[PDB]
């Protein structure tokens, strides 16, 4: 057949018998499409997506499939908070046969007896097939396309058996993640993280009934470093320190995530009846693909991604307001690790919740009652300690601050000190091959502000709890409208100054909070084109389908 995509930007590989023993892909041409390039590759996390089982005439489907899956992944926190700090490239790897036809494919993917997708070295006797990403595709991409333009060092068809891993370690520092999308409807998924031996890729299907959730799940194993919360077993020591989101420590005073206990749906429990593997929440995507990321996974994932960029200095989880009753306020309240205790906890939280979609639960019977504003804040600086001010007040329906019988406003303020992240260098820094141990509480502070509503509070129907989390300059980092905020879709398009579209680009779509002013320094180049101007930055995004246009010369 013929390519149904532009060939103007491409890379060429040389695959000898170790990577293509049958010769079917000895000298393949791989067209390169830019799904998103908001900044220089040196400042963003670079994601490279290749297609398995797409013929030359199916590359239009492959690009659209990558855009769909990537956009749906960017709707999950913590990815969403970094959506504009990814650069995404689609590499149109052509297979002779479609996957469903079962002939020759670019990556020799088979589905084993465990429904796992695996690059099969022994399918055609290509003994280094599953090293293709870090030894062939990666170095060619980093030399020709990546703004760093690192010249290839070692010949991938010549390197002798012995120290064949170290010369390719740099690949996974310039390319944050390799993703392989299989043109199929079968439901499978698998991540392969073993950087000491060069593996950092995952495989997911394009059209399964849960393709988008599977993509976000395997991306969390690969990029975020999260473990499966469905796994059995028993984390002994060393394994306890290694795991970001799993634990086997049963004393709530010693659990790594003690500071998060009682915050939203964080209640330690076993991942199954009679299991010694504990999770911080029974509703997380890393256990069941129908859920969102739990608070620990969001914290850990956010921290991991902060290592790969240089301009993120603080994590502020979405605060919550609850009636303070003393329930679930001390570590002893969390000693029961059964799933019954978790769901009883979530029911207690819902009964006391006064924020988000439960902001309406506030009523005039709240007089003389205590309310608690709570969130979790992670400092990203290993250098600068932070001080954040929490303000909370009772607000009437019309926006006025409620008062007591003396006319004193029902408001309270408390400043919290966020310590530095001293242990930062131990938490998947750029260049690490693995994670061994980290201090979960380094740079971490649970902040709780308890306010006693006076008994003489002049409450009216429709009153609500308002709050603000402010930084040292007074910027609002989160408020009582954050949880239910509307998000608007924004697209980045790439055009020449005359107005035509730049070939081999296909701008994707991500969401930002309504009213967001995008503040990004565009990359100086796009392929060999030089950046001129951008239309759409530094203005409030107030409509779905807003287009920001990057303009390039020639
Ligand atoms: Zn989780």
């Amino acid at each position: 057949p013929d390519w149904n995509v532009s060939t103007e930007q491409s890379i060429q590989l040389t695959l000898g018998p170790w990577y293509s023993n049958d010769g079917k892909y000895s000298n393949p041409t791989i067209p390169v499409y830019t799904i998103q390039k908001t900044r220089s590759d040196t400042e963003n996390m670079v994601v490279v997506v290749c297609g398995e089982g797409y013929t030359k005439s199916q590359q239009g489907k492959f690009i659209n499939d990558v855009k769909r899956l990537w956009q749906d992944a960017m709707k999950y926190e913590p990815y969403r908070s970094y959506a504009d700090r990814f650069n995404v490239y689609a590499l149109c790897t052509a297979s002779e046969s479609t996957f469903d036809n079962g002939g020759s494919t670019f990556f020799d993917v088979i589905v084993d007896k465990y429904n796992s997708p695996v690059i099969s070295n022994n399918l055609h006797g290509s003994q280094w097939k599953n090293h293709i990403f870090e030894r062939c595709i990666g170095p060619e991409f980093i030399e020709k396309i990546h703004d760093a333009h690192i010249k290839k060092k070692c010949d991938p068809n010549t390197i002798p058996s012995g120290s064949e891993y170290e010369p390719y370690y740099y690949v996974h520092d310039y390319i944050a993640q390799f993703a392989m999308v299989v043109n199929t409807k079968s439901d499978f998924g698998g991540a392969y993280n073993n950087r000491e031996y060069g593996f950092h890729y995952f495989i997911s299907p394009s059209d399964s009934y849960r393709a988008s959730k599977t993509f976000a799940h395997e991306f969390g194993h690969g990029l975020l470093g999260l473990g499966d919360e469905y796994s059995n077993g028993y984390l002994l020591d060393d394994k306890e320190l290694k795991s970001l989101n799993l634990s086997s420590v049963e004393d709530p005073e010693k659990i790594k995530w003690r500071q998060l206990l009682g915050f939203r749906n964080t209640y330690t429990c076993r991942n199954a009846y009679g299991s010694k593997m504990l999770v911080s929440s029974y509703e997380c995507i890393m256990r069941d693909t129908n859920y969102q990321f739990c608070e620990v996974c969001r914290l850990q994932g956010f921290k991991r991604m902060s290592q790969l960029v240089k301009d993120v200095d603080l994590y502020v989880a979405t605060p919550e307001v609850k009636e303070y009753t003393g329930a679930y306020s001390k570590p002893s309240d969390f000693t029961d690790l059964e799933t019954s205790s978790y769901y009883n906890y979530t029911y207690n939280r819902n009964d006391r919740l006064l924020s988000g979609n439960s902001k309406s639960r506030f009523n005039t019977n709240m007089n003389g009652k205590k309310i608690e504003l709570r969130t979790v804040i992670q400092n990203i600086s290993d250098k600068n300690a932070r001080q954040l001010k929490f303000k909370m007040w009772i607000k009437h329906s019309d926006g006025s601050v409620a008062t007591d019988s003396s006319g004193n406003p029902l408001q309270t303020v408390q400043t919290f000190d966020i310590p530095v992240w001293n242990d930062k260098a131990n938490f998947w820094p750029l260049g690490a091959l693995d994670h061994i141990k980290s201090d979960f509480n380094s740079g971490l502070k649970s902040c709780s502000l308890i306010y006693q509503i006076p008994s003489d509070a002049q409450l009216k129907s429709g009153d609500t709890v308002a709050f603000q989390v402010l930084d040292e300059n007074g910027n609002v980092l989160a408020d009582d409208n954050t949880e239910t905020q509307r998000y608007t879709t924004v697209s980045i398009q790439y055009k020449f100054e005359d107005g035509s579209e730049i070939p081999n680009t296909a701008g994707g779509t991500f969401t930002v909070p309504y009213g967001t002013k995008l503040d990004l320094t565009p990359a100086k180049t796009l392929y060999d084109y030089e950046f001129i101007k951008v239309d759409g930055l530094n203005k409030p995004i107030v409509s779905d389908g807003t287009v920001v246009t990057y303009y390039y010369k020639n």
